[PDB]
């Protein structure tokens, strides 16, 4: 599969693709405004994730730090990023379908369209303000709005029993990105796509 990954945003950032336990293609790239970086997924991967990383400093290593969504202090990630991230999520061929997602569980930093540039489809969005109307208790200094597993670490809010309802701080998500998911159970927001799709994720997709 192909992936565009656009940033419409006014500023920089440092996209990252990884599956948890390898990169995805190169792993990361800077992103300048209105730049473009077309990536390649095997078919069959499952559990990928493409999200930005704000604030980075990187030498002539790829050694170096991002404010959100640092994953190892690496340019180009092969584990998963430090919260807050807005999260696209993507399972790719499984019994003929691809399934496709953005997820607020993990908190969130930048807003984010992720839609099919193939048919068969539709796209998902998350593009709301989260940030300037994010809870003073969620709030990340670096940037960003915390989720409250992230933030206060309980059963409830991590649902490390299977077991959790929605939230004060999980609605506050679900009322601005209705379709993201807000909380480890929420009710899903997957879009179910033809398998072997293509796709492109734009990052700041009205500004």
């Amino acid at each position: 599969a192909t992936f565009e990954i656009v940033n419409r945003c006014s500023y920089t950032v440092w996209a990252a693709a990884s599956k948890g336990d390898a990169a995805l293609d190169a792993g990361g790239r800077q992103l300048n405004s209105g730049e473009s970086w077309t990536i390649n997924v095997e078919p069959g991967t499952n559990g990928g994730k493409i999200w930005a990383r704000t604030d980075c400093y990187f030498d002539d290593s790829g050694s170096g730090i991002c404010k959100t969504g640092d994953c190892g202090g690496l340019l180009r990630c092969k584990r998963f990023g430090r919260p807050p991230t807005t999260l696209a999520e993507f399972s790719l061929n499984q019994y003929g379908k691809d399934y496709i997602d953005i997820s607020n569980i993990k908190g969130f930093n930048v807003p984010m369209d992720f839609s099919p540039t193939t048919r068969g489809c539709r796209g998902v969005r998350c593009a709301a303000d989260i940030v300037g109307q994010c809870p003073a208790k969620l709030k990340a200094p670096g940037g960003g709005c915390n989720d409250a597993c992230t933030v206060f670490q309980t059963s409830e809010y991590c649902c490390t029993t299977g077991k959790c309802g929605p939230t004060e701080y999980s609605r506050f998500f679900k009322r601005l990105c209705p379709d993201a998911f807000s909380y480890v159970l929420d009710k899903p927001t997957t879009v179910t796509c033809p398998g072997s799709s293509n796709y492109r994720v734009t990052f700041c997709p009205t500004a």
